[PDB]
RNA sequence: GGGGUAUCGCCAAGCGGUAAGGCACCGGUUUUUGAUACCGGCACGCAGGUUCGAAUCCUGCUACCCCAGCCA
């Protein structure tokens, strides 16, 4: 799976220029990793290992206001789920605070930074428009002593926030906005999670990234597009300070997934306002909210290859997602009987107490082996199968016709049973002893096969069943995202399942047949009722 | 004003000489899961222009995204 950033990487290779690859991850830790991260991650990690070369993660955690140790924590964990190794230690921008620092010096005594008195509203409104180019501000021609004394000031504390700033000295009429006195430093009262409070002074992106990707010996910095115009100023600060090397910098299109956000911002709201239950409700486009939902570490890197890398913008569709899981867990994950919408369906004919039958593991694979699942005349049925009149195209269970039951005898209704509001309450049917391996007997074509759950074992087991988040493509389009929150994204459902789904482990995938997959959702089950997550629900269309 | 993008419904390959593939959808085969597997169906923003030859080069144009944080 090519793109453009490989054939550059190619040609630095062949060139010369690079005799090896090295990347970097650098998420801010201010909230979870969704899918997007993912991207990237895949992209970043993905062409380190295959070039053999060495890709390290690195926290962007140069704004302590915005950030928690709690991120830092979670997307470790998630950086590591996903499958990916990071270089040596984690790595931390503010491993970096003293050399920044250090450069922020070298600027002011060449004359290309110096510290702005100008308000946090002055410099907007001296930073000129779109179309109209910015002014100088009055304080930047003072000299290097000057700017000198008065940055160790606000090292110092001596300046309240807001009230100064370190700028490096450029171009304000430049057409870049981003190169018009660029904010270098600025003052912050407050505590990191990494350095406590030994700085009152924090660097800001721009400043921080190329000297981090430099002195990490990066040689392809790899983010999105709406940092293109800010590789300007990149290649400002490394082109003007002394360092020995020069990593470059390549952006690719950030991924969006129809009916869902991506926005660290608004996926905390959703956090913040307990619309979801937390970052990893089944239900967010989260790392870890895929991982609760029943996604494997694998299918998340098959849909990132899938997607591709380039500078096209796009809006992937929750097929696309769904697919690649589907694709693993077809495969994959062990095959079980449950029923979510169960109807009582005592078979007359049968007598006695049950048996025990032999239901394969995987029908196209026997390798995984098979299991023994009881077999009584009280069967669970799905409402679903069943119906009084039905058209040839209904392949299921007819008010006299008969159906097969999953790795059973060929059932046969006879009649139904109804409450005092019309709705069924038990279906009474017979069987053909003779069936179990094969052959309905005299050679009558059975129409359609169904699962089911005998009512002797049966767990009662609860059931989620989630759907999109939200109510329309774009979300994130609308005025107020939160109001297109789509009401039954989740459903909770009782049912029954076969007794061996009571060894289900959190983590382990199951096919339901003719359901979907789903897997033990930890946080909700308990020793009395496991509860289970529908990851994703099997192909359905007649 | 500057930076970018435009190839099948959604992605994407293609880097002057026959428009890859995946997803979606539509058919059909196999199937004791309306699942799977398999087979088949599914084409270069507009306008000019250079070239024997253009999705690839040039001119003009249109559409859309990003940039006016002491956020990243
Ligand atoms: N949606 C995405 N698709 C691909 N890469 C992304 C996406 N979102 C962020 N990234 C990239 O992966 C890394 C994420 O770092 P970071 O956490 O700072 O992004 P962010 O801007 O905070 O996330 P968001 O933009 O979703 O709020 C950066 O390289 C960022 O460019």
């Amino acid at each position: 799976p090519t793109n453009f950033i490989r054939q550059i990487i190619d040609e630095d290779l062949a060139s010369g220029k690079h005799t090896t690859v090295h990347t970097r991850f650098p998420p801010e830790p201010n909230g979870y990793l969704h899918i997007g991260h993912a991207k990237s991650i895949c992209l970043n990690f993905g062409i380190a290992q295959d070039y053999k070369g060495q890709c390290n993660l690195r926290f962007d955690d140069t704004n302590p206001v915005k950030e928690d140790i709690e991120y830092v924590e979670s997307i470790k964990n998630d950086v590591e789920w996903l499958g990916f190794h990071w270089s040596g230690n984690v790595r931390y921008s503010s491993d970096y605070f003293d050399q920044l620092h250090a450069y922020a010096i070298e600027l002011i005594n060449k004359g290309l930074a110096y510290v702005d008195e100008l308000t946090p509203e002055q410099i907007r409104e001296y930073r000129g428009t779109l179309t109209q180019p910015g002014k100088n501000s009055p304080y930047r021609d003072r000299s290097v002593e000057e700017n000198l004394a008065l940055f160790e000031k606000m090292r110092a504390g001596g300046f309240e926030e807001g009230k100064a700033c370190l700028r490096a000295k450029i171009d304000m009429a430049s057409p870049f906005i981003v190169m018009r006195d660029p904010v270098l430093y600025r003052i912050k009262f407050a505590e990191h999670h990494q350095t406590g409070n030994k700085w009152c002074i924090y660097p800001m992106y721009d400043f921080t990234h190329c000297i981090s990707d430099a002195l990490e010996g990066i040689t392809h910095s790899l983010c999105t597009l709406e940092f293109q115009d800010n590789r300007r100023l990149y290649d400002w600060v490394l082109d003007n300070i002394t360092i020995p090397v020069h990593p470059r910098q390549y952006e690719f299109s950030r991924l969006n997934l129809e009916y869902t956000v991506m926005s660290k911002r608004k996926l905390n709201l959703l956090v913040t306002d307990k619309h979801v239950e937390g970052w990893d409700d089944p239900r967010m486009p989260t790392i870890s909210g895929l991982r609760r939902r029943g996604y494997t570490a694998a299918s998340i890197r098959e849909f990132c290859k899938r997607i591709g890398v380039t500078k096209q913008d796009n809006t992937i569709e929750m097929a696309s997602l769904e697919s690649c899981i589907r694709e693993d867990l077809n495969e994959n994950a062990p095959r079980a009987m449950a029923v979510i919408d169960p109807v009582k369906l005592v078979i007359e004919n049968y007598q006695g107490e049950g048996e025990m039958v032999t239901m394969p593991n995987h029908p196209n694979k026997p390798e995984m082996g098979s299991r023994q699942v009881p077999f009584s005349g009280e069967i669970w049925i799905d409402r679903a199968d069943f119906r009084e009149e039905a058209n040839k195209q209904y392949k299921r269970l007819v008010l006299g016709k008969e159906v097969r039951l999953r790795n059973a005898y060929v059932i046969k209704a006879e009649r139904v049973e109804k409450d005092a509001e019309g709705n069924i309450t038990t279906i009474f049917c017979t069987y053909d002893a003779d069936t179990l391996s094969k052959d309905p007997a005299d050679g009558r074509k059975v129409k359609g096969v169904i699962h089911w759950v005998s009512a002797a074992h049966a767990l009662p087991v609860e059931i989620r069943l989630y759907d999109r988040l939200f109510s329309v493509p774009n979300p994130g389009a609308a005025d107020d995202f939160l109001s297109v929150i789509n009401p039954e994204s989740l459903v909770i459902k009782q049912g029954f399942a076969e007794p061996s789904l009571k060894d289900a482990v959190a983590g382990k995938a199951f096919q339901f047949e003719r359901e979907g997959y789903f897997c033990l959702d930890s946080r909700h089950s308990t020793a009395e009722k496991p509860v289970f997550n529908r990851t994703v629900g099997l192909r359905d269309t007649w």
